[PDB]
Formats: structure tokens, C-alpha cells, sequence
């Protein structure tokens, strides 16, 4: 599946990283969530040819996921750092410079430590559900609802819950599901996925209050309003937390905003990149 | 001032009402918010111009306001329900039916007042920084921020306060500020005003969690991340307690989304009026 683009590989400190790309112009990078069996692909095989109209756009696989290297957990600790630097090297690697960059979920965790940590590459920014204030605490306490992502039980059915916990009112088609329990089997990254979701389990995904104000680029804050990974008022508080930050909140949607209302997801992107 | 715009007249239910209009195609009306010598030509002279390309754009003054009667308040009940009477009035007066509506502020509470009690005149809302959640314990506890308008002390310098109150980075030109001034000193609606301003300030602008959610139709509800009258949190709560709402927060933006940011303010609008 997803053979309309050309899979390419690079070299990230030794780290080799899949990615995908589109159209010309101006750099956009995507980030994809961490749920199981996620990739770039699957996660903006939609917004691609939106995207690709107006700007050059790279979807990537992140360090544990896709067709991008996930190093044995015996000899790799899949932490935020370990994402955060592997995206920075990704953008230097490409020779890329004043980026716009979309995160979502975990990607949102990425790109937002990117952000923080390599400003100068990255020009604009976008979160959509992104988990960058969700504590250990947290954690605990949206534990049900988390469930299906976070302690996947490596079935089809699992899959299906996956989902269907991911937005409002969508059915994929049974290709989409067995593409992601497919990648979701191999033993690697059945391996990174246990390591990565185990680690935000104990640690969160989060910033402080202090650090989201830290950012110096503007940033465009986006989420389902039924989201129930990363709830709508954790999206609030981060467009309160963030002076710069626009916030555009979508109603009868949940964590997958780009793939339940495309076509809104990618003006509202473009319009905030200065492209339409 | 404003002469650009051709001023009509209308009878609603004995008050005989004042309105500008430009375009053609589906109409949207536009009400102006509260404060001391507002009406419908200055709150929307820098949008008319944008909306009028694609639609038939409509402003009003309310009762109490600008050059539509303001009926001696010995005799004349200046409560919302008198405001949403009103305009319920006006578009049944002009022959409309399925209107877009945006409200700003007392206008917004105007406007949602409409779409709760005439849903079949309405097929989209807009409330930007509107009053609809402000109880009169809200009024009492954010009274220093709302002093600037809702006790404005009838002076030039009291007008200019009132719009560095409104504004988080604006410098109005010294046309604008003799405007409203000149019309704020009236006799007929420096009267009408106090009424208003009492009543509001007891009363509260105000619907309930569950009238918000009865909402029929559509809404987009807008605000100003920094807006002193209605803050982002009411706002906020505003998106969240009508379901079907899409919510916009607007950063480096007072009460006045419509003035500070134009382009912004019309293209969101227009793209939720299925325009763009
Ligand atoms: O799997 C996806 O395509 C996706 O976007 C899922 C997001 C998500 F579940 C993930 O990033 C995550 C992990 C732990 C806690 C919260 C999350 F929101
Ligand atoms: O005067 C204006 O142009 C305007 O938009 C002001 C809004 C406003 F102050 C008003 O509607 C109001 C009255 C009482 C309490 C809060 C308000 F927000
Ligand atoms: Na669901
Ligand atoms: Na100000």
C-alpha cells in the first residue's frame, strides 16, 4: 500500500529514517502520531496531494515506527530525546532550513522539542492534538481511554479500537487496517512500540508551562473537540500557554483531525504557512 | 463620516431603524457591539468592502444606538430581550430568510438571542467576543476592565480609553475617535445608553449552558486571546458548551477581532459561509 509515493531512505546519526515526499517549493515536514502500526504514509496519504500544490512536503517515519531503523530496546532507550533528536538530525540531513512543521499527538511531542531545542531550523509551527502537556499523572488518570493505543494487544480487532478511539465518526476501509496491523506485527517495532509506550507511561509527554512559552516561531494549535487521547482541554490550555499560538478547535472530530476533515486541516495549515 | 455607505431606514415594530447595505447574494447581517456611540457603520466599515464580494452585507443599528430610534427610556425598556426583539424584527422587515449572522459582544448576546428564539430566520452564527456567558457576578468581578465602557464618563479622552480598552495594538485615527464621540453625546442615546449599560450590569449578558446548547444551526465562535470585555476563557467555555461550534482564538487581539485583524476575521467567516 502507499506505492503512489516513492519510499527514500537517509542517513540520520546512524539512524536510518524512511520518508516520502511531494511537490515543490517551500519545505513542510510531517509528523505522524505513535499509536500502533503508524507511519507517515498512513497517517497523510490524504493531505499529501493538498499539500504538494503549494509546497514541497516529507512525511517521515519516526525512530521505532514505519521503515525507519528501531534499534533493539536492549541497547536503546526509546525516550522523547531519542525522537526529538532524531527529527533535528532528519532536517539537517536533508539540508533543510526555516521549515514549517505539523506534529501530531507524539509527532506533536517531537515537533515541539524540536522547536524548542532547534529553533533556528524551523520557521512555523503546528500542533494538532499534540501530547506536549500530558503528565505521568495524567497518564493515570486517563488510563480507559488510552487503553487501546497504549497497551495494544497486538490483535486486528485491537486495530479496529485503535481506530474507532481515534475519531468521531469514521470507518476505514479494511485496507488501512491491515496495512497497520501488518507493520504493527513485525517483531522490531512490536519491540520499539512496547519500549516507546512504556516509557510515556512512567514519564508523560509533556513540557512545562514555562517551556511552551519559550517558543520563538508562531504556532497554530489544532484539535478535535471529542478527542479523547489528547482532550480538548488540554489543547485549550496549550493555546493559553503559548502567547504567540492561534487556536482553532473542530467540532464533531476526535484526535485525527487531518484525516476525518482534510480538506479543513490542509487550508487552515496552508492559510497559517501564507499560501493561500 | 461614512458617507461611502448609503443610509436606510426601515420600520420595525414602531422603531424606525437605521442600516447600511452592500453586495448581492445571500445576505448576512452584522451586529455591532455596545459600547458608548457604536453602530453598525463603524464597527464594519473595513469589512463591508470584503464581505460585499461575495455576498449581500447588511449592518444595523440597535435600538438605543447610532441613528435608529432610541425611545425615551422613562417609557422604553432597554433589556436584551428589547435588543433581540429588535433584530428579529429587522429581518423579518427586510424579508430575509436564511441569513448568516455574526454579533459582536452585546451584539453578540443580540445575535444569539435570535438564533435561540427565530432559528428559521438563521442558518449560520458567528458570536465574536460575544456576551452571552457574563453573569451580573461576572460584571461585579471584572467591573475595573469594564468600567472604560459600561460607566464611560461622556468626555473625548473617556472615548479613546474605551477603544484602548477594546484593543490590544491599535491606534485609531482622530476621525474615528470624534465619531463616536459626537455620537455617544447625543441627549436621546446618552440616555438610551445609561439604561442599557444598568440594566447589563445587573441582569448580566447572559444565556444558560443549555440554551447555548440548543442551538440549531451551525456556529463559529471567535475571540481575542488578550480581549479585556469578554476574556478568552469565557470565550473558551463558549466553544465547549455549544457542541457544534467550530472555535478561533486569535492571538495579539482585543475584543475588536474585526478591526484589529480584517483579512483574518473575514476569511474565516467566509470560508464558514461556504464562500472561499
Ligand atoms: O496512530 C496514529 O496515527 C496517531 O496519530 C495516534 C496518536 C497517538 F495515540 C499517540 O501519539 C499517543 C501515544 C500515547 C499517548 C497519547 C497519544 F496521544
Ligand atoms: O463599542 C464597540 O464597538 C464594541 O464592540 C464594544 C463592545 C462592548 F463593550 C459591549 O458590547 C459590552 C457591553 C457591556 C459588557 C461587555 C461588553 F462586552
Ligand atoms: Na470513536
Ligand atoms: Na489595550
Amino acid at each position: 500500500m502507499f506505492e503512489q509515493f516513492e519510499s527514500k531512505f537517509i542517513d540520520c546519526d546512524g539512524i536510518r529514517t524512511h520518508y516520502i515526499e511531494m511537490g515543490e517549493g517551500d519545505p513542510l515536514v510531517l509528523v505522524h502520531g505513535g499509536g500502533a502500526g503508524a507511519d507517515g504514509r498512513s497517517n497523510f496519504a490524504d493531505n499529501f496531494p493538498i499539500f504538494a500544490r503549494h509546497m514541497r512536503v516529507i512525511a517521515y517515519d519516526m525512530v521505532g515506527f514505519g521503515q525507519t531503523d528501531a534499534p533493539d530496546p536492549a541497547g536503546f532507550a526509546y525516550t522523547q530525546a531519542a525522537r526529538t533528536d532524531h527529527l533535528i538530525s532528519f532536517i539537517k540531513a536533508l539540508g533543510l532550513s526555516k521549515i514549517c512543521l505539523i506534529g501530531n499527538a507524539m509527532g506533536g511531542t517531537t515537533a515541539c522539542g524540536a522547536a524548542l531545542k532547534a529553533p533556528e531550523l524551523i520557521d512555523r509551527l503546528v500542533l494538532m492534538g499534540a501530547a506536549v502537556n500530558i503528565s505521568p499523572d495524567d497518564m493515570v488518570a486517563n488510563r480507559d481511554d488510552l487503553a487501546a493505543v497504549m497497551s495494544y494487544d497486538g490483535s486486528e480487532e485491537g486495530m479496529r479500537k485503535i481506530i474507532a478511539a481515534l475519531t468521531h465518526s469514521y470507518q476505514p476501509t479494511d485496507d488501512i487496517v491491515h496495512y497497520r496491523h501488518e507493520a504493527s506485527l513485525r517483531p522490531t517495532t512490536t519491540a520499539a512500540y512496547k519500549a516507546t509506550m512504556g516509557w510515556a507511561k512512567q514519564n508523560g509527554l509533556y513540557y512545562s508551562p514555562e517551556q511552551l512559552a519559550s517558543l520563538t516561531m508562531p504556532v497554530l494549535v489544532l484539535g478535535g473537540k471529542n478527542d479523547v487521547m489528547v482532550p480538548v482541554r488540554k489543547v485549550i490550555d496549550q493555546i493559553l500557554a503559548i502567547p504567540q499560538a492561534i487556536g482553532h478547535v473542530f467540532p464533531n472530530c476526535g484526535h485525527w483531525v487531518m484525516i476525518e476533515y482534510p480538506e479543513e486541516f490542509c487550508t487552515q495549515t496552508l492559510h497559517f504557512f501564507g499560501k493561500l
